[PDB]
């Protein structure tokens, strides 16, 4: 398993996915697709693996990520 992560811009560093969500994503980059869902807080989330980004489903906002294997 390799390590998610997302850029917080409040604090202005990288901050690790939990390890279900950093799960949830790692299967889905192993297994070939370009992108995946996922929900944290009952708020939905789509990380592009093509664009590297994490994007709010409700709001369009955008969150850098970054993967180290």
């Amino acid at each position: 398993s390799n390590n998610w992560r997302w850029f917080d811009d409040r604090s202005g560093r990288w901050c690790s996915y939990s390890a279900s969500n950093n799960s949830t994503i790692d299967s889905a980059w192993k297994s070939g697709e370009t992108s995946v869902r996922f929900t944290a807080g009952r708020r939905r989330y789509t990380v592009q693996f093509t664009t590297m980004v994490q994007v709010n489903e409700e709001t369009g906002n955008r969150r850098p990520v970054m993967l180290t294997l």
